[PDB]
């Protein structure tokens, strides 16, 4: 009730990770969770999406099979969801049991700080030497007229039936992944975005290639399209832009970012520093401004990814409970995959970023090609790759790929980039043939040198 | 006739590569080819096999689709053959045109040395300052009774119709790849192997997992099985082990190694050292014992891979024609993929090799799991992975993976291993989630420690 070494607020990626490691160092751990263990990722994030992603991968596969002489003949969405939910349910079940197995005290409900070192959960108060905030986020629904006519990614994973005509508002990760899933399943898919290109945070080569692939797949896009309101039309719902432009959808999905769950956490009661956008500032070691209070995962405003939350959690527990006083996560060169169809992946800096952060010091290599996966198909999606290099030695500061296999391609490259790999390091590595990844180690002439 | 800077013998991976780079450095280049440009890889190796591998990936995708709610569905082999060959043709055509574009003097026919710096092709003699031998290999057909009833991998890519009941003799690369192609196309396949495990050269964990995957997909295997002869039976041909065991097959495929094309090459006449197995010894810079004569690719008896022949050739051209007098290929840690279903991949040393070369100093990490690719399927193939580490610092000396995605997974890991990555280097890099590769950077407790 006061004798806990650790209270982890939130049983998602970060909370589970720090609770787990702490418990393994023989600490007394309390874990607070208002909903289901596993958090966003297991329930409404990474896992349901990747399961649905395989279904779309397999659907593309049955379309392309006759081209290779494989005689194949459409989605049963209820069966997909049922299978997906059984699988997700099993991971929830694992975690429920694992937490009990570790000896962690689970507390159901919504935790709020009551002071610098105590929380209250449905009237019950609990103190600890260390309180870790890992409450994650939730999808943003804009304060616009008729915004409630649209659903979010949470709503997407709740859908019991496949919608026929979809509008996706936002072209970040989830907007693009949702678009690719649904079009692959044969829905009409339009995506709209504020920006002049899809996947704005990513390198212009990936953005451009993705657009081509998406256009080729029949996905309608509208760039520089600000949604002013959503309205009800004759059997369906309509998007209304700034200028008055109208768009008959049976589903409109808001994919315009996520907000941190820090609104009534009692942070002011505890004197915890928090930004106007709800992000909780931390140092490199997840320390907030209040000693004994830490934040990790999405609410910290750094790379919004599951393995980032986990790693941040494990290292924090190592720091606090294993006397590894200098232990921290490195937030440079975190690899990521966007599960489009075909998917994309990157580690490190895009060209514009590297040009921002470093000078006119960039040597940039790139290539485009149709992979052998589509050799016997009519119009396969193009693969595109860019190596961003910096300095005379050509340190590789960015690796960017879009195309078949990209989802499994960059993990090892992330290792090399973290080790400070140069172009030479890549080039002295013998290719694997035949495949796509070999293209990253056989780039010859650069497209841009310092001066461009 | 004698004013050539380079004669490349063989228009395969090594010959093309050295000729191209020499030509690019403004040298006068002759390229001798007796058959088609592109060599083995383009015509009867990597490319046809990978084309068919995709058909096989798609057939499996077709099988698995209903489990994921995708309402699907059987191979039209002629359609596959026609598509494959058309794709192959384009690459040959590219090379034909490319060699002409580079200004290389192509010469059709079989080259033999006449002296240390001269070759003869169908009567014409040609000298050069530099002669690169890159004549590659050919499948081995053993000198057993009725060996000729079987076919080779060359014969596999010549087949116009899908065989119904196939025997694969050999559990190296080719045997395994072919077995997996055929089985997913619905043929009956049994593979026999001299060794006690499939893919002997590979790490036991890969071998053991591949056996499991292959058994689960209906492939029958016979280990420690030495075929003594092939005889005709009542429709089909039979395998006879030397103990007497008998196996009725539609086609029998020898996949028992490849022999170097160096028997009728005039190496005697030029004074070039050759081993009894036909391999041509070289130093680290591809130099034979006679100055001006070099060898690369398969006949050198090093890693028998396309990109290895290519890199060796390019680097040799840089050495010879661009004053980069120290340029050579590093033969340590060549990554490779074996295109089974699902494929496997490795870079560096297996556990047995590492103990053999480095001693009782290994920290070995292992994991095994069913990837999310098979989440809604009944019995997906296993994925298995091993990190082989050496020393107290735990340098990564071996990386090994079998399973979905293995074919695109290890290229970047090869770079890291090339740089001398340790386990710490792996663990300090954040995982990509969700996927399989992340398992390689999140291996916690080792299975074996020094001792
Ligand atoms: C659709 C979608 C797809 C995604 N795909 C990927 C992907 O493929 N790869 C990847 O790496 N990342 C992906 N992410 C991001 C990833 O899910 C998050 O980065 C990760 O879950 C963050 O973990 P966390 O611990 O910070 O927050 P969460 O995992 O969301 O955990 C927070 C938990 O705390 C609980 N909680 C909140 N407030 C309280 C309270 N005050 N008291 C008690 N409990 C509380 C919540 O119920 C929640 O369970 C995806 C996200 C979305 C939405
Ligand atoms: C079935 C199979 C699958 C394979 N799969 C892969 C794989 O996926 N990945 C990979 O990296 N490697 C693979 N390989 C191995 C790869 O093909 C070889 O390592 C590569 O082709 C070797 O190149 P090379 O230049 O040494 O020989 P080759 O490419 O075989 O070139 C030799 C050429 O020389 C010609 N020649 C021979 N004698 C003479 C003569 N005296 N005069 C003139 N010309 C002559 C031949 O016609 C031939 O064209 C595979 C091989 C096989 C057979
Ligand atoms: N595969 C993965 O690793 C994975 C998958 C999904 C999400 N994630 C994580 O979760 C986060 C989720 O971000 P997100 O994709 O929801 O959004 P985002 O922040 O990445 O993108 C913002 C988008 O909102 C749009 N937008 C905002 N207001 C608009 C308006 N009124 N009209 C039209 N468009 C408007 C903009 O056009 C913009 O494209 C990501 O940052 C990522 O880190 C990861
Ligand atoms: N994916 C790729 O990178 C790829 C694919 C295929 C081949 N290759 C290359 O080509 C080379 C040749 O491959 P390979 O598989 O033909 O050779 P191999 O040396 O790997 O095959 C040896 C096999 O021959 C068998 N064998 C020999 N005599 C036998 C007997 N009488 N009875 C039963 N079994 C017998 C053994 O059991 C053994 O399994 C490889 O070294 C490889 O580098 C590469
Ligand atoms: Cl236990
Ligand atoms: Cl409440
Ligand atoms: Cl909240
Ligand atoms: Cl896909
Ligand atoms: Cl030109
Ligand atoms: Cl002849
Ligand atoms: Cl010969
Ligand atoms: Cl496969
Ligand atoms: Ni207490
Ligand atoms: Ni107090
Ligand atoms: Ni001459
Ligand atoms: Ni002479």
């Amino acid at each position: 009730t006061q004798h806990f070494d650790l209270i982890a607020i939130g049983g998602g990626s970060g909370g589970l990770a720090v609770a787990e490691k702490a418990a393994a160092f023989g600490k007394r751990v309390a874990l607070i969770e208002s909903k289901a263990l596993g958090g966003t990722c297991v329930n409404v994030g990474c896992v349901p999406k990747k399961v649905m992603w395989y279904a779309s991968h397999l659907a593309e596969a049955v379309r392309d099979a006759p081209g290779f002489g494989v005689q194949a003949s459409t989605l049963d969405w209820p069966r997909l969801v049922a299978g997906r939910d059984r699988y997700i349910g099993a991971i929830n079940s694992f975690w429920d049991g694992y937490v009990e197995r570790l000896g962690i005290t689970r507390v159901d409900g919504h935790a709020r700080f009551v002071d610098a070192h105590t929380i209250e959960v449905e009237g019950q108060r609990l103190s600890a030497d260390h309180i870790v905030i890992a409450t994650g986020g939730r999808p943003i629904v804009p304060r616009l007229p008729g915004a409630e006519l649209g659903i979010t990614s949470d709503g997407f994973f709740a859908l019991q039936q496949q919608p026929k005509r979809v509008a996706i508002i936002g072209a970040g990760y989830i907007g693009i992944e949702l678009a690719g899933l649904l079009r692959s399943f044969g829905s009409e898919v339009t995506v709209v975005a504020l920006e002049d290109r899809l996947l704005f945070q990513f390198d212009p080569l990936l953005s451009a290639t993705l657009a081509e692939n998406m256009h080729a797949q029949g996905i309608e896009t509208h760039l520089e399209f600000a949604v002013a309101a959503l309205e009800r039309d004759a059997q369906g719902t309509t998007l209304v832009a700034q200028d008055g432009t109208r768009l008959g959808f049976d589903s409109v999905i808001w994919a315009v970012g996520r907000a941190p769950n820090t609104r009534d956490l009692g942070l002011e009661a505890a004197g915890i520093e928090v930004q106007s956008n709800g992000m909780v500032p931390t140092d490199a070691y997840q320390n907030t401004n209040v000693p004994g209070v830490y934040a990790l995962g999405d609410i910290t405003g750094r790379d919004q990814l599951t393995p980032v939350a986990i790693a941040a959690g494990r290292r924090l527990a190592e720091r606090l409970f294993d006397g590894q006083s200098e232990r921290k996560l490195d937030y440079d060169n975190i690899p990521t995959v966007v599960f489009a169809h075909p998917p994309l992946s990157k580690v490190g800096l895009s060209e514009p970023e590297a040009r921002e952060r470093l000078g006119d010091v960039l040597t940039v290599y790139e290539t485009s090609f149709t992979p052998m996966r589509y050799a016997l198909n009519e119009h396969g999606p193009k693969t595109a790759m860019k190596l961003v290099c910096a300095g005379p030695e050509q340190r590789v500061v960015g690796v960017h790929v879009i195309g078949d296999g990209a989802d499994e391609m960059l993990q090892g490259f992330a290792v090399a980039v973290k080790m400070g790999a140069t172009k030479a390091d890549f080039d002295n590595t013998v290719a694997i043939h035949p495949g796509s990844a070999e293209e990253l180690v056989t780039l010859k002439e650069p497209v841009r040198r310092p001066g461009d």
